[PDB]
């Protein structure tokens, strides 16, 4: 259970996003059946009135919460990956058109899901804003939860991997756009129940041998991080 509270752009916090750049659900719960609406940018799928402006080449942090700012971020026992989506905006997340910027699941040498990490970095993780065309942008950030993930939804629709999904309205200024963006994948339609990363055993598997859902991250993306960018309990 987690939601966004805003993002910061090269370190500097741009306010409470939960309703304005955010498209907010109404609470931290996850969404579970792939095949739902729901799967594009959680339940409440609208325009919000503000978009957050960036450059090509800017740190873009997502900063995640449980109940309030800074707290937990999520409960420990939801290990599993986290990943990064853009879109054109005008596309409102429908058709082939999401594209990974990143992608982090299981870290070798500290032993750590990207979750883990997160909880760590106080909600914080970072993607740096690629060369496309100038113009208004969802980039869309996933968590999923593999602690019910030994189950598929569809088959028992109490437990199931969980997505944590929420999208923020970017606005893209500067860029000299030498990538421009590529056709992606649907959401819904990109996980199915057979898709490596969705079923999975975090128990009785080892997390080494864990491979998170494709498509893989495109070759124009500058990379990202999970680790704290700013300090909130400063504002
Ligand atoms: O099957 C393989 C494997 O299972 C192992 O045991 C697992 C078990 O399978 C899981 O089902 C169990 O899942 C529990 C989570 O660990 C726990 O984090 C989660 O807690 C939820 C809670 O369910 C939910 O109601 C709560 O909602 C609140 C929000 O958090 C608040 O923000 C909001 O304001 O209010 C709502 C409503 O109160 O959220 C929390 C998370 O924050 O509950 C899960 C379901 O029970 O985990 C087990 C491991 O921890 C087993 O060990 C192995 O033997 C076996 O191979
Ligand atoms: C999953 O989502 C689809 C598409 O909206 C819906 O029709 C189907 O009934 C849902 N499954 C469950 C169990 O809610
Ligand atoms: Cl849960
Ligand atoms: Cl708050
Ligand atoms: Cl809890
Ligand atoms: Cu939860
Ligand atoms: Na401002």
């Amino acid at each position: 259970h987690t939601l966004v509270w805003g993002v910061w752009v090269n370190g500097v916090d741009q306010g409470d996003g939960r309703n304005i750049y955010i498209r907010s659900p109404p609470n931290n719960n996850p969404v579970k059946n792939l095949t739902s609406p729901d799967m594009t940018c959680n339940v409440d799928n609208r325009v919000v009135p503000k978009s957050v402006p960036v450059n090509a080449g800017d740190t873009l942090t997502f900063e995640w919460y449980h109940n309030t700012r800074d707290d937990d971020i999520i409960a420990s026992s939801h290990h599993g990956p986290i990943a990064v989506y853009i879109a054109p905006a005008a596309s409102n997340g429908q058709g082939n058109v999401w594209v990974k910027l990143f992608e982090d699941a299981y870290n070798v040498t500290n032993s750590t899901w990207a979750v883990d990490r997160l909880i760590t970095a106080h909600g914080q993780h970072s993607v740096v804003v690629p060369h496309v065309a100038p113009g208004d942008y969802l980039f869309r950030a996933e968590i999923i939860a593999l602690h019910e993930a030994d189950s598929l939804y569809s088959q028992n629709p109490i437990r199931g991997a969980q997505f944590y999904i929420s999208c923020a309205q970017i606005t893209i200024n500067s860029s000299d756009d030498s990538t421009p963006l590529p056709a992606g994948v649907p959401f819904p339609g990109a996980y199915t129940d057979s898709t490596p990363g969705i079923q999975f055993n975090i128990y009785t598997t080892p997390a080494t041998s864990y491979v998170a859902p494709p498509p893989s991250v495109w070759s124009g993306a500058l990379g990202g991080s999970i680790a704290q960018v700013g300090d909130a309990s400063l504002e």
